């Protein structure tokens, strides 16, 4: 396992996230199943090739690293939720998880280091 892992991420908040807001939205006012239904649709959209994750993340993301086309840059344990970080290190670099649901909201997560 390496001391770190570089991510990118795209995150779906709902209405009852820890911060339901973003910088996209004043107030996030979508339930958690429509926010996972829409992780969901971007999941087959990635695999069709339909849609490009950075492009979806910089677009959609309610994370402010949508400016930055999803990338959270490098980080080691013990720095996020829990959910976030197992399912981050346990990705191959190239490799996209499936949801992945923090306090935050809702994730896809593609490991780039
Ligand atoms: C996603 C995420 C985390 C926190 C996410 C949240 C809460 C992001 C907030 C975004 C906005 C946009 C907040 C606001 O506007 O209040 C941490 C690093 C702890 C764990 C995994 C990555």
């Amino acid at each position: 396992e390496p001391a770190r892992v570089r991510c990118s991420h795209l995150l779906v908040k709902h209405s009852q996230s820890r911060r339901p807001s973003s910088w996209r939205q004043e107030q996030i006012t979508r339930t958690q199943e429509e926010a996972l239904e829409l992780i969901n649709g971007y999941i087959q959209k990635i695999k069709s090739g339909e849609e490009d994750f950075e492009s979806l993340a910089s677009q959609f993301s309610d994370c402010s690293s949508a400016k930055a086309r999803g990338d959270l840059g490098a980080f080691s344990r013990g720095q996020m939720q829990k959910p976030f970080e197992d399912a981050s290190f346990a990705l191959r670099t190239g490799e996209m998880s499936g949801p992945v649901f923090t306090d935050s909201g809702i994730h896809i997560i593609l490991r780039t280091e």
